[PDB]
């Protein structure tokens, strides 16, 4: 039963018992400390990183072994314990241990009442004392007198000394040895603490154990990291060669079997004098509670609250995991607990301080916003990992565009180009790891309780690393350079909007040439600017004008072009999801809403990346300002993850990567009004595209969101819609009946996909006139499909005359898009026909 | 091969395994509801032998030694076997799509028979 207030000072000095981590420890080493002197140097080691709490385990030990010393068949007195950092710098450690011993024996003596033995056993003590200061010069000279030499050959003296000379060790043993008896203790405890502050004065610790310290009636106790006293050892005996030899055998053949000589001097310096039955490995946090299925050999609690009652008190994995599921708005699982996992194995320093901050202050708001706790609880504790990996750190800096400029720079030193973006604590490095998880921290505390932060953290955030594992990798110091360049061309951490993100990812997309020249590409297809012969059909030059409403804003908005030796002009989705980004920002005004179509489309010159060789539209404002009220309502209770909105790009780029490749070989002649799934045009290929998100939010939305614990996809291959409907329709349909079952509404627990599925800005997009793929029976999932989406909006997106118009084999369209299907595909051969 | 052998959790870690999973090229580069059912006795038969296994840092790397080996036996082989009709056929003279990955599995089961 071990219990932990937070709200407690929580020092080494200040901790009682009843809180002490190691308390298995404390009594098996306390119970073999006694065992050596109940049955030669006797030297045990507590091993442990910094922060272990090394120092909290010699208190207690030392508090285990002075209570009942005398009560006890074998009697060990404890000096108090040294620590080699706070004494002063040219002390020996011989003066150290012999001031504290003389302190114990003298109270000794004052409690003597027999006249007799007091001064019988006092001119000893102090004959011995003098007998030690006569001989201290040896340590502290740096030369040897020819007058000391009477000191060596004097005897005159009753101790006579086994061997001949003054030597200090001798004189110390036996001074040892009087104390025991003046102490009446068959031994004498002299803890050493740790080194770990300031590790080049634990060397006089070291040599004065192995030279003084000898004794039978002595027991040493010295803590500290192996790891350090070996840098320690292996330094040492490198001043052992002399300086010519260094300097005139440079070569590798003759300094790399010094050191392997010195690696083996340093091996049994430290066997010799801790040996491996004595050392006691300090356990780690995760070691004690253990896993969830692995037993927990300890039980360990916390005091969350100041009041808090014993049985009150939680327990710690549950306090982490409060605190890491909560702060970073992730959910019960394997995810979450890896990053609980990975707080456990931090110091218990540091752990202890990530806990005592975000409780103190998480009690002390309600005396919310979780996530900010765990951000500033995370920036605090891990800031030498900040400062060492280059992070913001600046904290009135703190925002969207000081965040995913550190998603970038962090995954650059990662190197994980690939799941960076996830923010794990995966990374070897203890430096990266410590920021995965405080980057994780600004993720779910930007993002949280916003659409906006959300994809922009999707795009620049996510998004710019991906369009750097592809299309900018092939280029590769030139990869810093690469870098350098890549980020000030995209701007990103000075983002002007999310939008203008999209214009610059077009280009990079755009300007690494594909092979066959097809104008089509991830998630942006190109079209033509200008018209001549050899079109078959009805391909033509794409006009802006044909389409009316919301279909002439849908494309307003997806439009980019980019400034080159020739104007090139792109169709992407990614400038369709930062008009998202960018319209959800702004209030609900009807005069802002109209600039959110307007700031890109006539008023940019995107030059190309330097790594290259060269009225009715106010009723489409309505829509979207009735949407703008949706989200800012909505928006309010959500719970965006750094996994979810790594996971949701992940889907999103993979199925960007299908059907970009998917639809570059079916672009043939009559394509145009595409009813079969072997024919493909523009309006195909933006529809999976824009289904694409729309799907990618929707199946790892129930997976990862932290608003909904159950999971309402259920069990079954999560495949994902490419040149089809049905599996995106398998899903939702299925998720629909099951919240009935659970009698819960589509947009508080599905908010993001409920959010992005009522954009109008996409709902052209949805169902194209040239985009449908009216099967003989594949047209009943679409019909399901424009049902389940009606009723998920709660608005029929197309009237029953409307729908007739697409399935069946004029009519003018204010919410679909009417030309897309006949624009020119740059780079498209159209001379073979579907056979 | 997962803990608790729950029906369920079978069921979830099952769809994990079968899921596309889709990677990025290295920067080095140039370029069934029965189906569950018969898994459970498996995990039921793991959780009861699986103890009792012993494996050796030699048996471990022996193991993946003739596995090894062995998938540059049948990607080698089979690497011009590749004909124009009947490449199912009846004979071994011709190769498939589907005895190439045959003989990469049965691979394994004989590198791990051979030198357990
Ligand atoms: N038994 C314990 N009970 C409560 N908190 C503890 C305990 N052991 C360690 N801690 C926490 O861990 C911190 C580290 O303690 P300690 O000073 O012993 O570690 P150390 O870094 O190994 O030692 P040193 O201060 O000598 O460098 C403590 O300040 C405290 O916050």
């Amino acid at each position: 039963k071990i219990i932990i207030n937070l709200f407690a000072p929580n020092l080494p000095g200040s901790t009682k018992e009843d809180d002490l981590i190691q308390k298995s420890l404390r009594d098996q080493l306390v119970e073999s400390i006694r065992n050596s002197i109940a049955y030669g140097r006797n030297v045990f080691f507590v091993d442990g990183t910094r922060g272990a709490g090394k120092t909290t385990f010699i208190n207690s030990v030392v508090k285990s072994l002075n209570s009942d010393q005398d009560d006890v068949k074998v009697n060990i007195k404890c000096l108090p314990t040294i620590d080699p950092t706070k004494l002063p710098r040219h002390e020996p450690i011989l003066v150290t241990v012999t001031a504290r011993l003389n302190k114990m024996v003298s109270d000794k003596l004052k409690g003597y009442w027999a006249s007799n033995d007091y001064r019988k056993q006092k001119e000893q003590w102090q004959n011995h004392l003098a007998q030690l200061q006569r001989g201290l010069h040896l340590l502290t000279d740096k030369e040897y007198k020819p007058e000391y030499f009477s000191d060596a050959l004097k005897l005159d003296a009753q101790l006579d000394y086994s061997i001949g000379g003054q030597d200090l060790s001798e004189i110390f043993e036996e001074l040892v040895k009087r104390a025991c008896e003046i102490l009446d203790c068959k031994a004498i405890l002299i803890t050493f603490d740790d080194i770990d502050t300031q590790f080049d004065a634990g060397w006089d610790v070291l040599e004065s154990i192995r030279k003084f310290f000898n004794s039978r009636k002595l027991v040493v106790v010295a803590t500290g990291d192996l790891r350090l006293y070996s840098q320690l050892i292996r330094g040492k005996q490198y001043e052992n060669y002399s300086k010519t030899l260094l300097e005139q055998e440079k070569e590798s053949v003759r300094l790399a079997e010094r050191g392997y000589m010195v690696e083996h001097l340093e091996q049994q310096y430290l066997l010799k004098l801790f040996p491996v039955q004595k050392r006691i490995q300090l356990k780690t946090m995760l070691q004690l509670v253990g896993e969830k299925g692995k037993a927990g050999k300890e039980e360990i609690k916390v005091k969350t609250e100041p009041g808090m009652q014993d049985i009150d008190a939680i327990d710690v994995r549950q306090a982490i995991g409060d605190a890491v599921r909560e702060g970073l708005n992730l959910r019960e699982g394997s995810d979450a607990d890896m990053y609980v996992n990975e707080l456990l194995k931090q110091p218990v320093r540091l752990l202890m301080q990530v806990l005592q901050d975000f409780y103190t202050k998480k009690y002390h708001a309600t005396s919310l916003s979780v996530p900010n706790l765990l951000r500033n609880a995370l920036y605090g504790s891990m800031l030498s990992s900040i400062y060492r990996a280059g992070l913001n750190y600046e904290q009135h800096r703190f925002g969207m565009d000081s965040l995913c400029k550190d998603i970038f720079t962090y995954v650059k030193q990662d190197r994980d180009f690939n799941t960076g973006f996830y923010l794990r604590p995966q990374s070897e490095s203890e430096a990266l790891r410590n920021c995965s998880i405080y980057l994780a921290s600004q993720v779910s505390e930007n993002c949280q309780g916003s659409l906006s932060k959300f994809l922009q953290m999707l795009l620049v955030g996510c998004g710019s690393v991906s369009i750097f594992n592809q299309f900018v990798t092939e280029l590769a110091e030139k990869f810093e350079q690469l870098i350098s360049e890549y980020v000030a061309y995209m701007s990103v951490g000075r983002i002007e909007s999310a939008s203008h993100w999209a214009n610059r990812c077009c280009a990079v997309v755009a300007n690494s040439p594909n092979d066959e020249k097809i104008g089509v590409f991830l998630g942006m297809v190109q079209l033509n600017r200008k018209s001549r012969q050899h079109m078959p059909g009805g391909y033509k030059k794409f006009n802006i004008d044909t389409e009316n409403g919301l279909a002439k804003a849908a494309m307003a908005s997806s439009l980019s072009t980019v400034a080159s030796n020739n104007l090139m002009d792109f169709c992407s989705v990614f400038n369709l999801i930062g008009a998202i980004a960018d319209i959800s920002a702004c209030r609900c005004e009807r005069s802002a809403i109209t600039n959110a179509f307007n700031k890109v489309i006539a008023q940019t010159t995107c030059i190309v990346p330097p790594w290259s060789e060269a009225t009715e539209f106010s009723d489409a404002i309505t829509k979207v300002e009735q949407w703008l009220k949706n989200v800012n309502e909505i928006e309010i209770g959500i719970r965006p993850s750094a996994l979810l909105i790594g996971k949701v790009w992940s889907r999103f780029y993979f199925n960007l990567n299908n059907v970009a490749d998917q639809h570059k070989t079916r672009l043939y002649r009559n394509a145009e009004h595409g009813r079969m799934a072997s024919q493909s045009n523009a309006a195909k290929i933006m529809r999976f595209n824009v289904l694409a998100f729309l799907h990618a939010v929707l199946v790892e939305e129930s997976l990862y969101h932290s608003v909904s614990d159950r999971e309402y996809i259920g069990e079954g291959l999560r495949l994902n819609p490419v040149t089809s409907v049905d599996e995106f329709e398998k899903k939702i349909k299925i998720i629909g009946e099951k919240l009935k079952a659970d009698n819960k509404t589509w947009k508080n627990t599905h908010p993001l996909f409920f959010l992005l599925i009522s954009c109008p800005i996409l709902h052209p997009f949805i169902f194209p006139v040239g985009g449908i793929n009216c099967s003989v029976k594949a047209l009943n999932k679409e019909t399901s499909f424009n049902k389940l989406i009606d009723e998920i909006v709660g608005d029929k997106l197309l009237s029953d005359e409307e729908w007739d118009y697409l399935t069946k084999n004029q009519q003018i369209f204010q919410n679909t898009i009417t030309s897309l299907n006949s624009s020119t595909i740059v780079g498209a051969s159209y001379d073979k026909d579907t056979p």
